[PDB]
Order: structure tokens, then sequence, then C-alpha cells
């Protein structure tokens, strides 16, 4: 039990990413390797389940998975959003 807002995304946090005319695609929070791409400074390496697709968001363009769960995570049946539905689910901490 830890006061503090900390609005700020986390590795193994889920989330909806936000693509130009894409949905609120499930997504989740990765960490990052020892040697890849440095992202610029606020951003969050973002895996889009279902299409397994990486990209660089800031947390503004995001939303956090359990205040959008049921809002946003619907079947909007996309190709690949059906897995990713199914991916960003069995991902979480579920049943424990």
């Amino acid at each position: 039990g830890s006061s503090g807002s900390s609005g700020e995304y986390k590795a193994g946090d889920l989330v909806f990413a936000k693509m130009k005319g894409y949905p609120h695609w499930p997504a989740r929070i990765d960490e990052l390797p020892e040697g890849a791409v440095k992202p610029p400074a606020n951003k969050y390496p973002i895996f889009f389940f279902g299409t397994h697709e990486t990209a660089f968001l800031g947390p503004k363009d995001l939303f956090p998975y359990k205040e959008y769960k049921d809002k946003f995570g619907k079947s909007n049946k996309r190709k690949g959003f059906n897995e990713g539905l199914w991916e960003i689910e069995n991902s979480g901490p579920s049943s424990g």
C-alpha cells in the first residue's frame, strides 16, 4: 500500500493504444532489452497484442487497461484484434 498516483506506466502493466484510425488496440507495457532502440523520454515500448507490432507512444495517447477494460476491450474484429483481446486478458494477473 503505497501512496502516490504514479500515473507513468511500467513494464507488465496493460493499456489501450490508439493509433490514428485504428481502434483502442489491446497493448501491453513491455520493457527494453539490453541493446535495442532508445525511445524518447516519457514514451514506452508498447507491444500491440494479436499483431505483435511494436511502436513508441507517450502516456497521453494511452489508457490504463483496468479503467477501460470493459469500455474499449470489446470485440472490434479488425483481424488480429480478437487474438489480442484474448492475449491481453490471458497476459495479465487473472484468477489470482
